[PDB]
Order: C-alpha cells, then structure tokens, then sequence
C-alpha cells in the first residue's frame, strides 16, 4: 500500500530498523510494518507492568493504597519521582503513575517486585494471551537493546493488540481499565514521538521507551474528535551502540499513518 511504501521510505531515510503496527478498531483493520519481529520494548514494557498490579487490585481491592517504602538503595539510573520520596513511602498507585506519566525506573523496579520479578509480568501477558511479549530484566538492564537479543522484547503487531485489549478491551476490569487509560492520557514524555505527528485536536494516551542503539519507542492509544480510536505501536532502533534517540521517525511514522485515514 501507499502507507507501506512510505513507511519503508521513511525507514530507509532513517538508517534504523522501524516497526509500526496500527490497529483501527472502526472496522478492526490492521497495518503493520516489520509487525513480527522484534523490538527491545524498553518503558514501553511499563504499560504491562502496571496493568499487572491493576489485575490484582481487582482482588486486593486496597492494593494500590499500599504504601511501599523508597530506600536509597532503590535507586537507580532515572527516577524522577521515586528521588523526590527517598526515605518515604509511594502507594503502589503513585508507583504506578510514577512507572507510566514520568518514566521513573526505581517505580518499574517496585512494580515488577510486587508480582514477583519479571517471570510474574510475562505471566500477566501470558494470561491475557499475548504470547510474545518478555520481560526477562529489571532496569536499568532491560534497556541494553542488543541487537538480536531476544531479551525483553515484543513484536508491534503483538503490543498493539494487547494495548488495545487493556485500554479499549475487557482484560482489565472497568474501573482499572479507567484507571490506565487515565494514567496515559496524563503521559508527560511524549510530546515529541507519536503526538507530534498527530492532529492537535486529537486525544492521546502513549507510553514512551528509549534504550541503547537508539532504540526510541512509543505505544499510543488515540481518540480522534469523532472517529473511532486507533491503536499505534511504533518502535525503533538503530545499528550504532551509541546512537542517538530519533523521536521524529515515530512522529513521521504516525503522521503517515495519519495521512491514510
Ligand atoms: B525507559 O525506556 O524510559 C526512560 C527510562 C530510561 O532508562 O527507561
């Protein structure tokens, strides 16, 4: 199609490997690049990470009102919000949003302990039926994106339908769906990837990743005024250890898309 040709041609302007997959829920449509290989996940594996602890709290209905202690050793490479509560308490909701709207790396580590290490997030995704998606490192390792390493990654096509289960679909019950789908929304670091692309008028809900090899990604939910929402799962990544972050591919990637609808 013209959308895949142009994706191809801006993938070969690039220098780097990019893999979008777009799911249209008006007529469950799909349009995938590279939809099946696989792409380090870096944050973009916190999505999966929080909706797990919002899968328990539909049992442990107090669960996110626990209080987790921040000790300095908690610590790690990028922990915006976690830094601010050193020798105090986030409630695992805090976490959550810490994980999600800031990125925080110390709050990824609290989630993935409360399910019991990265075995515990797979298995939510198993659960729901994504079958591709591993977690198999805590940060900041789970970032390295080398190249064929199958470590820590998913296919587009496969975040891109377990995105839509958990936001738009039932895999969460109604008021943790709310609950996500609110935490995306108020995203604070996405403003440059798939968002800049887009139509201001247009809602968002995304969850950005960054990693070595300039792996730069981005998974979005979008609301557009009028038209059934959108699916989006761009991820990309580079040949070079050292390369920069490129969040104006996934912004040129979504405004293609964009351009086909
Ligand atoms: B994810 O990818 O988003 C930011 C942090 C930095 O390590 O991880």
């Amino acid at each position: 199609s013209a959308v895949q040709q142009k994706l191809a041609a801006l993938e070969k302007s690039s220098g780097g490997r990019l893999g979008v997959a777009l799911i249209d829920t008006a007529d469950n449509t799909q349009v995938l690049y590279r939809g099946d290989e696989r792409f380090p996940m870096c944050s973009t594996s916190k999505v999966m990470a929080a909706a797990a602890v919002l899968k328990q709290s539909e049992t442990q209905k107090q669960l996110l009102n626990q209080p987790v202690e921040i000790k300095p050793a908690d610590l790690v490479n990028y922990n915006p919000i976690a830094e601010k509560h050193v020798n105090g308490t986030m409630t695992l909701a805090e976490l959550s949003a810490a994980a999600l709207q800031y990125s925080d790396n110390t709050a990824m580590n609290k989630l993935i302990a409360q399910l019991g290490g990265p075995g515990g997030v797979t298995a939510f995704a198993r659960a729901i039926g994504d079958e591709t998606f591993r977690l198999d490192r805590t940060e900041p390792t789970l970032n390295t994106a080398i190249p064929g390493d199958p470590r820590d990654t998913t296919t587009p096509r496969a975040m891109a339908q377990t995105l839509r289960q958990l936001t738009l679909g039932h895999a969460l019950g109604e008021t943790q769906r709310a609950q996500l789908v609110t935490w995306l929304k108020g995203n604070t670091t996405g403003a440059a990837s798939i968002r800049a692309g887009l139509p201001t008028s247009w809602t968002v809900g995304d969850k950005t990743g960054s990693g070595d090899y300039g792996t730069t990604n981005d998974i979005a939910v979008i609301w557009p005024q009028g038209r059934a929402p959108l699916v989006l799962v761009t991820y990309f990544t580079q040949p070079q250890q050292n390369a920069e972050s490129r969040r104006d591919v996934l912004a040129s990637a979504a405004r293609i898309i964009a351009e086909g609808l």
